[PDB]
């Protein structure tokens, strides 16, 4: 698939606290639900484009994912 409706890529919100960068996929894209779980968090194996999921890596750092799939 391509770039779905709704910001497709964010900047460099890694290190921004995964609140702040919730707060950007949400004011970036109203369509896309922010979510933040540890880079390893069991969770579906299907992507939204209407879903940015956010990590964050051990090393105590918010890797939110700039481009949706």
């Amino acid at each position: 698939g391509s770039s779905c409706p709704g910001k497709s890529s964010w900047p460099h919100l890694v290190g921004v606290g995964g609140s702040v960068a919730k707060a950007i996929i949400e004011r970036q894209n109203p369509n896309v639900k922010a979510v933040i779980l540890e880079e390893g968090t069991p969770v579906t194996k299907d992507f939204r484009c209407n879903r940015v999921r956010i990590w964050v890596n051990k090393r105590g750092l918010v890797v939110s994912p700039p481009r949706i799939g």
